[PDB]
């Protein structure tokens, strides 16, 4: 029984700790009600479409049923006077979320043989790995954290769905993948979210290499008519 | 024991196979996307740099 | 003289980090300069292969 948090299009993917800086001093409110309490905890929801921040305290549809229950973890406000941290951990499907009754329907639905069901996910990191390798953004040692040979991924769904966190589709194509219950289905969507980064990175780099070279013609160009003219100039 | 090694290489080449296949079937299906849009990332990427 | 010298140490080393920052600032300034001439141009081949 709280007010539902503003998330202002802020995606907190799971199981990646993130910070969260609603502008609204509202929402402090209810973090301070939260402090008094032995077991404080605070929800993660993603928006739906068309963000309205207005609508988010009036209608409650405008929240995705979807929600990602965690504890808090520690504040901070260096500056601002509302700088919660939050992360994925219970993740939840509310069946009416302006109702909340809830149940951690955290369907792992699996195949008998549990030996190649993991490998689909050995060809999304291998994807994943020509993304970090060819446009690093962060280190691949959070990759090197969660490795397949060893075996500290407990809790192989979670890395699925920090994979494919790091597609840069919008919020709603995650709430498309969160719809799929079976898992290679979502792994299959996944797929397609990273493949889609994959082709318009590789036709970046591709472009921008492709104009230095006609730079670097144009260079050589310019050095041959400098060297000429020198020859010209000098000699004869 | 040289053909008990043999068979588990034909069960691993044939899983590597049908895995291989696996994404190349569905990044066949996410080719499927126009190179236009690809265009219109380009188009995208301009107004990026060009504020 | 032990207080001047020091006090001379550190007039060089007032004159010489004004010096430094300036220069590094000066040639940021061209890389800037050059830096953006390099994207326009990317901007101008996006236009070219699909104007």
């Amino acid at each position: 029984h709280l007010p539902l948090i503003a998330i202002t299009r802020n995606p907190v993917f799971p199981r990646f700790i993130k910070i969260i800086e609603v502008k609204n001093k509202k929402l402090v409110e209810l973090l301070r009600r939260k402090v008094r309490l032995a077991q404080p905890y605070v929800g993660v929801f993603l928006k739906r479409d068309d963000s309205n921040e207005s609508d988010v305290v009036e209608s409650l549809d405008e929240i995705y049923h979807t929600g990602t229950f965690a504890q808090i973890h520690e504040m901070q406000d260096l500056g601002d006077k509302l700088r919660m941290i939050v992360m994925g951990h219970r993740r939840v499907h509310i069946s009416r979320q302006l109702e909340m009754v809830e149940v951690e329907n955290v369907v792992h639905e699996d195949f008998q043989v549990t030996e190649e069901v993991k490998a689909l996910t050995a060809e999304i990191v291998k994807t994943i790995r020509d993304i970090i390798a060819l446009n690093p953004l962060y280190r691949e040692s959070v990759l090197q954290m969660m490795q397949a040979g060893q075996r500290v991924v407990d809790n192989p769904i979670y890395l699925s769905d920090m994979g494919a966190a790091l597609t840069g589709a919008e919020s709603h194509e995650l709430q498309d993948v969160l719809e799929e219950t079976n898992i290679p289905k979502r792994l299959y969507k996944a797929l397609s979210l990273l493949k889609k980064e994959f082709e318009l990175s590789k036709l970046q780099q591709r472009l921008g290499r492709e104009v230095e070279e006609k730079i670097k013609q144009t260079h050589r160009k310019y050095l041959l008519q400098e060297q000429l003219k020198i020859i010209k100039k000098e000699l004869g």
